[PDB]
């Protein structure tokens, strides 16, 4: 069973990064860390999308991974998509040194995110609190700057 | 339980392709089809490798996916790696039309190839019948020309 995964995020602009995942036990959290560069300073939505399909770049990854058909939320919310990892923050150099721990995604089982797509977005995810229709779907995080398929790692 | 998967192959050179996987029954075969271009005319090894890790390009994909610790063979041989999908054939325009049906790989359970890497190789795989060590490991198929993580598809 997988205890590590990795994702190489690429896109058509300056955004690119490598993100690691580790889950030492299948009943425990997944640690998510890595570095993405090229980002405008501040918050960027950071989500696992349903499909690991990059045939049309980031668009073919589909919507946020949402096997329980919930509304969009922030990672601390009970009402959230499985793929709702919230925001990552880039510094004044444009670098996001990601450090997230999440207990809803998994590397095995029904919430398994291996073979799905991680996407870093153009804007802040409002964590489902924006009061418009879009907030309940995407958090108003805007376009997909860079993405990659989440793969099993050694 | 995935029934469809896709893989976008890319590498440092011109080899590019999209390969689709479909498995309508969990205990049934997998259909594998699509097209790779930019290849030299002739046969190229076509394998699922163990890690869906592209951090160092196709090198970080590691060895052929081999959960049952067998020897390398062709896809019709009973002694084979789970990831041994034989050769694809490129025509004079450098295009390989891939169409195979395989009963050893799966899109679910312990042989599951989602999150691993499909790699197209520089030379013909000798199907484990070239009589040196290298043949029983890699089939002497040589360099990795392009690869991608195998992702869940709609
Ligand atoms: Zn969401
Ligand atoms: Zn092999």
């Amino acid at each position: 069973m997988a205890t590590k995964a990795v994702c190489v995020l690429k896109g058509d602009g300056p955004v690119q990064g490598i993100i690691n995942f580790e889950q030492k036990e299948s009943n425990g959290p997944v640690k998510v860390w890595g570095s993405i560069k090229g980002l405008t300073e501040g918050l960027h939505g950071f989500h696992v999308h349903e499909f690991g399909d990059n045939t049309a770049g980031c668009t073919s990854a589909g919507p946020h991974f949402n096997p329980l058909s919930r509304k969009h939320g922030g990672p601390k919310d009970e009402e959230r998509h499985v793929g709702d990892l919230g925001n990552v923050t880039a510094d004044k150099d444009g670098v996001a040194d990601v450090s997230i721990e999440d207990s809803v995604i998994s590397l095995s089982g029904d919430h398994c995110i291996i073979g799905r797509t991680l996407v870093v977005h153009e804007k802040a995810d409002d964590l489902g609190k924006g009061g418009n229709e879009e907030s309940t779907k995407t958090g108003n995080a805007g376009s997909r700057l860079a993405c990659g398929v989440i793969g099993i790692a050694q």
